[PDB]
């Protein structure tokens, strides 16, 4: 049951006004992230969406960080012998890893002002 | 039926003018709470996408103050051997805990002020 169009046109219309990180920006998308329950891929679809190349480059910076110390410390779902965080995540069978991804996801991108 | 994100969209909208207790934010909170008969955890999606972070903490030290008392006083249902109200609104089987945790965050954000 992923989003359609219509969500994401909901999505950023709602919150063109906004800027990101702000907190009606972040409520949205928050809420967005907790109800679709999408993986990585469809992520960065949002994103490439909703905020240009820049705003896109300065999240991936900061969620590479981020899932750094995060995986670096030890996860309870992550083994390093299968793949980068990013691919599963993209395994329907590895929820934690999808929804530790997309903890990363919101916290780094309201990390930004 | 759980709402999808144009029935929490459409809430937000029509509750973007008033402030949280006056008659309209609670009108249309009861109405939505007494449509789709939502657990705790679609609750506290529901908050967390209204009002901002200070209104959802003054709720839910309201809602904790209710909660007390109601497990104090006494609850049709309430079976403490399992887990809090708080979980025990979450098993779909539990209806008469899920109304009443309804009940007590319509009077706790009714009574914010």
């Amino acid at each position: 049951r992923p989003w359609q169009m219509k969500d994401l046109q909901a999505i950023k219309q709602e919150v063109s006004q906004a800027a990101p990180g702000s907190p009606q920006f972040m409520q949205t998308i928050r809420l967005a992230v907790q109800q679709f329950d999408p993986t990585a891929k469809d992520l960065q679809d949002l994103l490439q969406y909703l905020c240009s190349s820049l705003v896109a480059s300065l999240h991936h910076q900061q969620l590479d960080s981020l899932i750094s110390e995060a995986e670096t410390r030890g996860i309870t779902g992550y083994n390093p012998l299968a793949g980068p965080l990013r691919v599963q995540a993209n395994n329907p069978q590895q929820q934690g890893l999808r929804r530790e991804y997309q903890q990363l996801w919101l916290a780094a991108f309201a990390a930004l002002p």
